[PDB]
């Protein structure tokens, strides 16, 4: 039996024997959390959720899990869980390239609170384009969507009757909104919390253009730097699925062949370590 | 006093009866960041127009300016937007705007600021500023949406590595005041049809989201700022396809600000 | 069914259907706590205490709940609880004016770790007198009582045989006592923790004068700024009830008509939202 | 070294053989707040009598004073209460007391401090100090227990808003050193029968809780401090209804402190 | 019935009626933790582990429990536990002198993450030698053992094939190891976490000399400052027991008579308060 | 440039064509501790060789040195170990080593550093340094492994109490730079057969754990540092029982460093 984790912003589902049960923990990131911390979260909110017995080898995929901060997780993951084999963890980005591309080779994009892209060559990401973040890049993410949204609403750049609703729907006030992007933690996550307002107002010819465009640019500024002219692109992540209809629409008008598009990669990510 | 500020350089000019007698220049003052007993320390080391010195944070300067400086008149500490509304509009109505490290616009009837748009900041809005230009410059260049050598010369110019540019906009202090020190790289490459279009669009946007709100079909929109002067050519060039009459566009607002208190001194 | 909360220093009782069960959480204050925090406390130490099912509309009364920091609670209270209607929260001070004055109009004073006073005009507090705090004001509170107490004991201003008992009863040492008022958090709460020593030594002709006086001044320096000459005053809060006999005594010799006096307002606070 | 301190102004006076040759004045030093390698930095930028320089924190100054200053004699760093016990009592017994930003009292037999009362602080005790006067002044005034215009003139004098006065005693640093900069408002309004009674009572209390403990029916109680001199009239006026003989009451203790080391120099 | 605690680094076992059950909490130290904290740990992770009913008098032995920080524990220990008698706590060092020397007099050394020594005179430690810490002193502890170990391994001062194993066994990398001793909390505890590597490689003629020596110096630099020439020495603590065979070996070649040596003192520490 | 650093004193020497024209001396610079806009502030208040200025932290100085200093040549900022490898080895191969507040060793082929041992730090390794000597000095003395009066004179010399020495190596900043300011107590007591053996062993160890690794049976090991010169006698005395040829042993590396850039200036 193997244990598999795919994590990041917000929660972190925890799904198998030889080909059994999922658990609902939180998101683990070693770029905000430390090691003398995650030994508690796994022992407190996970240990009583496990089916007991000795494990084999877990493969941790998730936020901040880099080839540089990887051991931060493996040094704690091992000091908390009952395993005899060994623990492995790869770039959160790889969690997609193994679940969307499995054993083959191709592009893989994770569009969540951040939009990142890779070139999976059947072995690993043979080249990456650091999205740069919800400010300089990340073009086409909840972060960048919440940003742009409030950016046009708190500026009367949209129907005056849509701002009154947005302001009351989130109960936020203009000053708080601004104080929540320049003076507080996880702005990328905050702005992103105002993402659904877009999927709830797609009738507005404007809001839809606020989503389409975002993805247009992402395609022409974040993925086109590969040999897409001869390869299919797959997707993963909230905003990616939630706007599936809208997303691929741009892919069409951008001479690129969109492929597999689903919220979580854990599906075929099970069929990778078995 | 009469002093104009802008986090970087604050030009002072003590008036006497018609013109400056002797001017100095102490680094930018800002209560939104600086401490009273730290400006009361700095200054010791009247009309005041500073950045981020809103009418709620005004009394922070008026105290530090008194303790350090000997003056028995009437102490005033207003915004940096009001300084432009005074120098660019004088006494007549106008659409005061500034394009510093952060763009801004307001409506000065002729006595005070009545209707002032709310530029969010270097992240949410500030379209058409000194920091936003960098936010777009250090972005497109670092996003391979530009030549291969232009990127090598760039980073070889500021001696900055990509993994440190990131550590300078999110992690370290002042991301907009950092994206401004990269702004110059633009004015020095207005040859490329791209880098120039990275400014035009960021200027068409400023209008299509700020000035175009006030009654512009009757009032003259006057600009001011270190980026407003540095990019004066493309400036009105942008006011070409938006349809609007651009007026007084001077770099420093101190000029017309002296013409405000030139009545009683 | 409505949910009602009255909170502040120390715990926070949580009591009804159409006119059902109380819960024992802790005190929530958005002037020391943040929003990305209270979503946990309500989900952790409250959720498993609820009777399940969808609620209607809760009315949060408590510490730091101001018309300025109010949404801090309503933005988290909503993101944690299972409600469909809407959440409401008013000044902790109002929690008294609605439970002691109900629908009528009159004065209302909360004497707890802090002494605050209002003028309820049947609609809301039509005028307030910021007590200023356990240092400049708050005259007549546990904070101000603990202060004054230790102030006279740690100065040999009281029976030398009463100081030895106080020092050992709290196991505190003079230096700790001083280090707990100038260099640590919630001094108003600490000094206030030494309040009971007064209700346990009321035989002492001195200690009682240490309580009476405190309330005398409060009446003549914190409430008399209203039209008390034609209105009845009610009370609420620990020190208010615990010293009920002593309190109203001053009210007598201060030409004012004391009225309803009870520890918590939740009683008739139920009969306000039903 | 000979130097007297008091967080605000520390008057220095290098002795030679009978009197001061040249004096200076560097801001107040206090290890209880300041860092050794920060006084060792400051000073570089012997008998020492400072505030909050208890015999446990004494070696903090003696090191910083040596590293910065060239002196091969005997380095001493004592309290600020001992400076008054020396200047006000000299060599003869006495009841040394100080009324700075924080009142204090002690008993100096004639060689050292034997019995020293423990003034708690500006919150717990310090009755009859420079900070407590403010603690009562910024309180009664802000508590409407005084005229309506007296409150308007007050806040119009220090340019402080009520919601900021709060943010200055609880939230921001040094609440007692802040309630002292408001102390002056009292000496400038001793006309009102109230403001004057806000001092008297705060002075009757000092005695009824500090000096009246030591054997006062035989020893002279000598005062000193910026508030002790500023309110000298009401001072002994309070020593009128308490029944006690008030002695040497000088503002600066440096005078009689030189008369202490005037033996060997 | 009395409650007894012996604590320090890592966990803290909690064992009796008149001469009943142990509990497994964590380590409480008032030199890193505060009082407005331990009231939670005892109420959260201990209260549901107790056999209920009113207690008599607990005797807290453990980290940071000094005659100066003692009340930090007794002020919280009392405000959390259901006791009517009184609480007592002595130097963690004394926890050994009462369990190894009981009522008699003699030396007592605690060799754990830190090596401390005392002279128990039947009444109390009549003289102490502050070990000074895992840097200037503590000679002969896990701290000092982990230190010395990594000190010779990360310097190729040992078999090159033993370093590759150490580095992979702890999954640590040289830079992390250094960043974990100069820039992070509880280094004494970290370095000490690499202690077992020594008890797992005692075959190496070198590693054993890395342990023997450590204890040799400890004897000749930390305990010999007493009248050992006429008194027996007892031990307590992890590294003390784990290397029992190796330890006393030095005692032999150091003209000193080693005596009782066992991991925890709680054994006879029960037979002290009964 | 040419400047050598070492957290304490950084000696500057502006070269012209063959020798120093005028030298200064500003406190030690170190990005590993100091902030760019804090060195850009400091300096304003080329070849650079500093402490803890690894090739990863090099661009931190090269920017601050440019903003503050006017220079249009080629800006370099290298380690402090490379400065010794250049001054002690010049152009010919050698075993560069330093014995400052932290010992170090490396192998300079004749163009750069190829094989550099990794001295851990003042706690893990650094055997044979300025801080480690204190780590052993403030330890054995405070461990009664030395005379009774030697301990009294010691603490009476630095005016430090045992319970504060602890608060200076674990709790307070810079434990190795603190254990260096105690280093001098050794050179002033090389009479005792013990204190001298506390250095020898700490020097035999340096060799038996650092230099003895490189091919020492053919290359000359050159030293440098404030502790390397202060203890020059015992130095080579230790190189007596370890069997190794000690070469250029100069206190400051600036001498031979000028002989490096004396080619083009």
């Amino acid at each position: 039996m193997i244990l598999i984790a795919d994590s990041g912003s917000t929660k972190t589902d925890w799904c198998v024997l030889n080909g059994i049960k999922r658990l609902g923990t939180k998101g683990i990131n070693p770029f905000f959390q430390s090691e003398e911390e995650i030994q508690q979260k796994l022992t407190a909110s996970l240990l009583p959720q496990l089916p007991e017995g000795k494990f084999n080898a877990v493969y941790f995929y998730g936020a901040g899990c880099t080839p540089e901060k990887a051991p931060v997780l493996r040094r704690a993951i091992a000091d908390s869980l009952p395993v005899i084999g060994n623990i492995k963890a790869n770039s959160d980005m790889l969690a997609a390239a193994h679940g969307l591309c499995g054993q083959k080779a191709g592009i893989a994009c994770i569009l969540g609170t951040g939009s990142n892209s890779c070139f999976y060559n059947g072995k690993e990401i043979v080249s990456n384009i650091s999205p740069l973040g919800f400010i300089l890049g990340d073009e086409g993410s909840g972060a960048v969507l919440g940003k742009l949204l409030v950016g046009d609403i708190l500026k009367n750049q949209l129907p005056a009757t849509l701002k009154e609703e947005f302001l009351k729907q989130f109960d936020l006030t203009p000053p708080e909104i601004i104080d929540r992007v320049y003076r507080q933690p996880f702005p990328n996550r905050f702005l992103a919390s105002l993402s659904p307002f877009i999927a709830q107002h797609l009738e507005e010819p404007a809001i839809r253009q606020l989503v389409m465009n975002s993805f247009i640019a992402f395609f022409r500024r974040n993925v086109m730097q590969y040999d897409y002219k001869q390869y299919p692109v797959h997707f993963i992540g909230s905003i990616a699925y939630c706007y599936k209809e809208i997303l691929q629409d741009a892919a069409r008008q951008t001479g690129i062949q969109i492929g597999k598009i689903l919220q979580s990669p854990m599906e075929g990510l099970i069929q990778y370590h078995s």
